[PDB]
């Protein structure tokens, strides 16, 4: 699935790749 990472305005389609991707971008867990 098309995840789109609106930070780097890239997007993926897998879910744990762009969660962790998104994980260093918020800092969080
Ligand atoms: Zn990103």
């Amino acid at each position: 699935g098309p995840l789109k990472c609106r930070e780097c305005g890239k997007q993926f389609t897998t879910s744990g790749n762009l969660k962790r991707h998104l994980r260093i971008h918020s800092g969080e867990k």
